[PDB]
């Protein structure tokens, strides 16, 4: 029977995987009334979730029930799931009709809009499978969430009574028209990533982070600037003490986009180490349907997972197929994945919603094994590396450069080709070749030493030096540096590539290195993060071409 009392799993009968509270079973496998077996009843419905006004604010477990208990004994802020409904059917929402008595609808269909935080407006939407005629429809007014709000004629002749809520089961991906390729960037707004390792719109991306390397701090950064609308975070039992400061901080917390506060955009799913094993396995499953229904409404969604350590955890069997633990992983993490882009919505209108998927793998338990690597290494489209010893050499945010990848570069350069910089691919791939050919050299300098360097060798070293701090490194604690917007990322690089051309066209003309080191516009593009106003960065373009004319001059 295993871990039964407080538990969730129910395949102790004779059909296959189940699950249910108190042996009473939801369905993921098809049942045959009173199963043979023990007390155990059944109640028809799936494993599902509830998706309407209610969601955002709100702190979940594995299975969306509200979490309970402040504290109880010396452990400050210990919870767990009480059963209670996953939305307040207390509260009332102000709806506002946007469909009219004899319209025709479908699946998707936006019918009414609820304000409900002061950042997101929650669109009212059709139920996928619903089609007919509007024959009743709520005028504008304040409803509770059980409230009939529409009816809908059905092509039968079928009435079907929709509410501001609805109900889709957790396992099943909900649907959508097209899965679009990945074309548009998330904006993440950090240097690095959006230059040298993007993240697409419904992308998959994964954060390798060994202890102490700046996870959190990256996290957080990319979960206030990335240019998706809602957050679905996953995790907050990492550490002892990490749901105390999920629950006393993250209400402090503000969206710098509006200066209200980032819980108003943001659905928790926490996953701890008293929760039962069964509600940290569909925990994931019910982030993405949370985060599938916001972007059928249109949104841009940040699904961000941070939970390694307590999804991690195994569980035995016996019979014959248990085919395998490696195997048990990869098909499971991998139709999670697969849940992951950016769609074309259900709806009458054209409609263009996203999941971007940001995973972190964070073990404690020894090295970046098995049951964290290559069950993942074709799904993950992108690898951000943190990077230990980057973050003791105190360069932020620590991703190493070397062992980082993005597969979406040539899925994303003709956005930035035409709305931002023509020049961006090119850019990037010339200051990637000159951090790679700074790491080889760095390489036979150690072998060899540094005395017998040509101007040019060194010439690369300084400049790829420049490249490292004035662009890779970025200051998420400064108020203008936190955030580097994409037109500021390609006019910072044309300055650092214009000085790389200035400075082998200066070796080649015969001036001397530290006459090129020793140039005062090169401090100042050591600063440029910092300055606000992008037109006086641009300027340095102009004013490293001077300086560098006046070496020219009084040498050739």
């Amino acid at each position: 029977y295993e871990v039964v009392r407080v538990g969730e799993l129910g395949l102790i009968g004779e059909i296959i995987r189940l699950e249910g509270d108190k042996a009473v079973i939801q369905v993921y496998e098809e049942t045959a009334g009173v199963r043979p077996g023990e007390p155990v009843v059944g109640t028809g419905a799936s494993l599902s979730v509830e998706l309407g006004p209610g969601l955002l604010t709100s702190i979940y477990d594995g299975i969306q029930r509200p979490l309970e208990v402040i504290r109880e004994k010396t452990g400050d802020f210990i919870a767990r799931g009480v059963t209670a409904p996953a939305l307040p059917r207390d509260k009332k929402w102000h709806f506002i009709p946007k469909a009219k008595v004899g319209d025709k609808v479908v699946g998707g269909d936006i019918i009414g809009e609820v304000p409900e935080t002061s950042i997101i407006v929650h669109k009212i939407m059709v139920p996928p499978g619903i089609e007919g005629e509007i024959v009743e429809i709520a005028e504008e007014g304040d409803y509770t969430i059980e409230e009939v709000i529409a009816k809908v004629k059905t092509p039968s002749g079928e009435i079907k009574e929709l509410k501001m809520y609805q109900r889709w089961p957790v396992r099943v991906k909900r649907p959508y028209k097209e899965k679009l390729p990945p074309e548009v960037p998330l904006i993440t707004g950090q240097r690095v990533i959006d230059t040298f390792f993007p993240q697409a719109k419904g992308g998959t991306a994964a954060i390798p982070a060994p202890f102490g390397s700046g996870k959190t701090v990256t996290q957080h950064q990319l979960a206030k600037w990335s240019d998706a609308q809602v957050v679905i975070y996953i995790g907050c039992g990492e550490r002892g003490n990490e749901m105390t400061d999920v629950l006393e901080e993250f209400p402090k917390l503000k969206d710098p986009k509006t200066g209200k506060p980032l819980m108003e955009r943001t659905v928790l799913i926490a996953n701890t180490s008293n929760m039962p094993v069964a509600a940290r396995e569909a925990s994931i499953y019910t982030g993405i349907t949370i985060a599938e229904y916001f972007r059928d409404m249109g949104y841009d969604v940040a699904l961000m997972a941070d939970s390694t350590s307590r999804w991690a955890e195994a569980l035995r069997e016996i019979s014959g197929r248990l085919e395998g633990y490696p195997a048990y992983l990869a098909s499971k993490l991998a139709e999670f994945y697969e849940r992951a882009g950016r769609v074309v919505t259900l709806g009458s209108d054209y409609r263009v919603g996203s999941v971007s998927v940001i995973g972190a793998v964070s073990p404690p338990g020894g090295d970046f094994s098995e049951p964290v690597v290559q069950n993942t290494l074709r799904v993950v489209k992108v690898f951000w590396a943190l990077d230990a010893d980057l973050a003791r050499r105190r360069h932020f945010p620590a991703i190493n450069w070397l062992t980082s990848y993005s597969l979406y570069v040539d899925a994303v350069k003709d956005w930035w080709h035409k709305n931002i910089d023509p020049e961006w691919k090119a850019m990037r791939d010339k200051a990637m070749a000159l951090l790679q050919k700074e790491s080889e050299l760095q390489e036979i300098v150690r072998i060899v030493g540094p005395d017998a360097l040509p101007e040019r060798e060194r010439a690369i070293l300084l400049v790829a030096r420049m490249l490292r701090e004035d662009y890779l490194q970025q200051d998420a604690f400064d108020e203008v540096d936190t955030y580097c917007p994409p037109e500021k990322q390609v006019t910072m690089m044309r300055v650092l590539l214009n000085f790389y051309d200035k400075t082998m066209e200066a070796i080649n003309r015969g001036v001397p290195l530290e006459e090129i080191a020793k140039l005062p516009v090169r401090e100042e593009i050591g600063r440029m993060k910092f300055e606000r106003d992008v037109s006086k960065i641009r300027s340095l373009i102009d004013k490293t071409n001077e300086q560098f004319e006046e070496l020219f001059k009084k040498y050739g």
